[PDB]
């Protein structure tokens, strides 16, 4: 076919039930993971792609970076509940990556502060249970496909995206193929 397991696309051997339909995972810390965000707008144009009534999550995870890593996971779940993913994303991904101005928690909490956060707000959210469990449901879904690679995702919790097995000569060509193969499983 066109389409074919273990090209395009991986089956999970051991389906996840009840998972979110379009299952991203991240770390401020992985090089392709800002190259996705960056450069190809990945989570983007899947989702210009999507039928409607389609949820889209994207989660961050702690097996890069130790310390910070987790620290980031905790700080991706203040930004969930805020609401203020589209504020801080760019930022803690160059603060990591590019000028390397995050290496502990309280640069992390400052990207937010920059981004017109509230100190007293921030602070409340990170210690809030409400938070605890954002980042458990994080860790949680990871842990429920066994994930020890990022970038990552993965529809109906049943099939992985497999990027290695698409065309990398034209960056542009990559992104469409990759979103049409998240349309072709969303539609399984």
């Amino acid at each position: 076919a066109q389409y074919e397991d273990g090209k395009q696309y991986t089956t999970l051997e051991k389906p996840v039930a009840g998972a979110p339909q379009v299952l991203e995972f991240f770390s401020f810390f992985c090089p392709h993971c800002y190259q996705f965000e960056e450069v190809l707008h990945i989570s983007d144009n899947v989702k210009k792609k999507l039928p409607e009534g389609v949820k889209m999550t994207k989660y961050h995870v702690n097996f890069m970076g130790g310390d910070l890593g987790k620290d980031l996971t905790q700080a991706w779940a203040v930004a969930m509940a805020l609401g203020v993913e589209d504020k801080v994303t760019v930022p803690l991904f160059e603060g990591v990556q590019k000028t390397q101005t995050i290496r502990s928690a309280s640069d992390i909490r400052d990207v937010f502060i920059n981004a017109g956060i509230k100190g007293e707000e921030y602070d409340a959210a990170w210690n809030s249970f409400v938070v605890k469990s954002l980042v458990a449901q994080q860790e949680k879904a990871a842990a429920d496909v066994q994930l020890r690679g990022v970038p990552a995702m993965f529809v109906n919790g049943k099939y992985q995206l497999n990027p290695q097995g698409m065309d990398t000569s034209n960056m542009d060509v990559f992104v469409q193929q990759y979103a049409d193969t998240v349309k072709y499983l969303s539609e399984k």
